[PDB]
C-alpha cells in the first residue's frame, strides 16, 4: 500500500469513558464500570465522576467477601469494588488474548520458584502482560488477602481467566437477550456486528429481515460456543485460506466443517444457518468469508484498538519544515 | 525480482528437466545452511528415464534423522516441497494440524497424494514424482501419509538439520570451536557491530573452548523459544534494570525448561557484552536469534518498513528533482 499501518490503542479513552471514582487526581472503575467498557464504546449515563476520599475508597471494597469467587464474581460486587487503570489493562488483555497463558510472565515473578507470586509483582505481571504505596483494590484482595499476606499461584490466576472468560460471555448474553432467557437472532445479529462501524450493514440487516424468519433464537448455550468459535478465528482463516487458493466457494456443508475444525465443536445448525445467511451478502449459496472474517475481528478486539498510517504526513511535515529553515539559512547568506 | 526463497532455490538447485529445476536433497540441506553456492553448482540436464534412476534412491535410505544425510544426491525436491520444508524449518512450532484435518476427507487421520501440494502451498503461504511423494504415498501412490508419520517426519527433519549444521561448522568432528559457533550464530546478521562481536570473540575466549552437539542443539531448541525469551528481557527492560549472567541464566532457563550449560551461556553472554559492562545486549542479540531462524528466507515486519521509508526516500529525491525542473 501506501504507508505502515500503526494500531493505536485506544484502551485509556475507554477506561476515562467509563471510570466512575476518582480519589487523589486517579481515576477507578468499578466491577460494574468494567463489565460494561469490554460490552460497550459509551456510557448510558454521562454520570460525574464521585470523587473520594481515603476512608470513602476503603470502604467501597470493605464489606465484600460476599462475593462468589467463581464466575459471577465481577456481576456479584455491582459497584463494591475498585480496579486500577493497570489493573484494566492486564483485564483487558485477559479477554483480548483468550488462548495466552501468561506462563512466562509469572515464572519470571516467580522469584523463590513455588508457582507464587507476592503482592509486589502483581503490577509488573500487569504490565508486562499488557504490553503491546497505591490504594487497596478488589484485585489485590482477592489474590493476595486483606493487607497483602497471601500470595497468587499459578493454577489459581489460571481459572481466574477462565472465570472471567465466562463471566464476559454470559454478561454479554444477559444485554443482549434483555435478561429474559434466550436471544433473538436479531440480537445476536445486533451483537455481532457491534465493533463493525463500516458502512455495509444495510445488507447485514436486510439479510436479518428476510432470511431468518420472526421468532427464532438462540440459547446461552449456542452463544457461548460461538464466543469460543470467535477465539479460533485464525484457524478458521486457514481453512478459508484453502478455499481461497483453490479458487472455491464456501457452501454451507463446507462452512460447517470449516467450523468444526476450527474449533473442534460441533456447533449447532441452528447458529450455523443463521450466520451463513447472514453473510451470504450476495444472492448465490456462497459465504463471503472474507467480510465474516473481518467481522470476527472486530468482534475479538472490541473497538479497543484502531489501524491508522498517518506516518506520511508526518514525514511531509518535516520534510516541508527542515527544508523552509534550510533555505532560511542557505540563501539568507547567499544573494 | 525474485522472492528470497525463490532466488535461494534457483542458487542451488542442481537439476534441470522438461524445463523445470529440482534440488536433491543435498542441495536442500546446503540450500537452508547457506546462502551461497561454493563451486557454482553445474546444473545437469535430465531426461525422463534420468530422474527414475535418481529417485532409486529411496529404496535404501533410513527414515529416522539421517533420512536427506543417506540419500546424498539420490532425490528429487521440487520448488513447492522446498518451500513446505523451509516452512516447517523456518516455524518449528505450528504443527500445521489444521490444513491436515482440512485436506483429510475421509475423516480420518490421513490424506492422498492428491492432496499433498494442496498441504505444501496452504503451510507455505506466508506428477514429475519425488523422493517425498515417494516416501509418503508410495511409488504408485497407493498408500497415504498419517498425521502422526507427518510429525515425525518434522521432528527428525529439524533434528537432520541440526546435525548437519553441526558438521558443517565443526567441520567434521564431534567439537566446534566457540569461534565457528560465533560464525554459525552470526552466520545470517550483515555487518552492524560485527567487529566488536568479533573483537570479543578473539580476545573474551581462551583457544581451544568448544562445544558438543548436545550444547549446540540445546542452543537451537534455545533459539526456537526466542518469543518465550524475548518477554522475558522486556520485563527487564521495563524495569529499567540490566541483564547480567545470573539474570541471563534464568531467562534462558524459564524460556527453555532446560539447562543450557555454563559452557555454552557464558561463551554466549561474553559475545553479545557488546559495550564491556557486565551487562547483555539484549536486544541486538534478540535481533541475532531471529537472523538465525530465519536463515535469510523471509523479510519481516520492521525490514519491510525501513525498506518502504527507503523507497520513499528514493521517490522523494526523484520528486524534488523534478518538480524543480517545473520552474526551468
Amino acid at each position: 500500500y501506501l504507508g505502515p499501518i500503526e494500531k493505536l490503542s485506544l484502551r485509556k479513552q475507554r477506561f476515562m469513558q467509563f471510570s466512575s471514582l476518582e480519589h487523589d487526581g486517579e481515576y477507578y472503575m468499578t466491577p460494574r464500570d468494567f463489565l460494561f467498557s469490554v460490552m460497550f464504546e459509551q456510557v448510558e449515563r454521562k454520570t460525574l465522576v464521585k470523587k473520594l476520599a481515603k476512608k470513602d475508597i476503603e470502604d467501597v471494597l470493605s464489606g465484600i467477601q460476599t462475593a462468589r469467587c467463581g464466575s459471577t464474581f465481577f456481576r456479584d460486587l455491582g459497584d463494591k469494588g475498585v480496579i486500577s487503570y493497570t489493573e484494566y489493562l492486564f483485564l483487558l488483555t485477559i479477554l483480548t488474548k483468550p488462548h495466552s497463558g501468561f506462563h512466562v510472565a509469572f515464572k519470571m515473578l516467580d522469584v523463590d520458584g513455588n508457582e507464587m507470586i507476592e503482592r509486589k509483582e502483581f503490577v509488573k505481571l500487569q504490565k508486562i502482560i499488557s504490553k503491546q504505596p497505591g490504594v487497596n483494590t478488589t484485585l489485590q484482595v482477592r489474590f493476595f488477602g486483606k493487607r497483602g499476606e497471601k500470595k497468587l499461584h499459578y493454577k489459581e490466576f489460571r481459572r481466574f481467566m477462565e472465570n472471567l472468560q465466562t463471566e464476559v460471555q454470559e454478561m454479554e448474553f444477559l444485554q443482549f437477550s434483555k435478561g429474559l432467557n434466550f436471544m433473538r437472532k436479531e440480537d445476536f445479529a445486533e451483537w455481532l456486528l457491534f465493533f463493525t462501524n463500516t458502512e455495509n450493514k444495510d445488507i447485514y440487516w436486510r439479510n436479518v429481515r428476510e432470511k431468518l424468519s420472526v421468532g427464532e433464537s438462540i440459547s446461552l448455550d449456542e452463544f457461548k460456543s460461538f464466543c469460543h468459535f470467535t477465539t479460533h478465528l485464525e484457524d478458521f482463516a486457514i481453512a478459508m485460506q484453502m478455499f481461497s487458493l483453490a479458487h472455491r466457494p464456501v457452501r454451507l456443508a463446507e462452512f460447517k466443517r470449516a467450523v468444526k475444525v476450527a474449533t473442534g465443536q460441533e456447533l449447532s445448525d441452528n447458529l450455523l444457518d443463521t450466520v451463513f445467511k447472514i453473510f451470504d451478502l450476495d444472492g448465490d449459496e456462497c459465504l463471503s468469508h472474507g467480510e465474516f472474517l473481518g467481522v470476527l475481528k472486530n468482534r475479538m478486539h472490541r473497538g479497543l484498538w484502531v489501524s491508522q498510517q498517518q506516518s506520511v504526513q508526518e514525514y511531509w511535515k518535516c520534510v516541508k519544515k527542515e527544508s523552509i529553515k534550510g533555505v532560511k539559512e542557505a540563501w539568507r547568506q547567499q544573494a
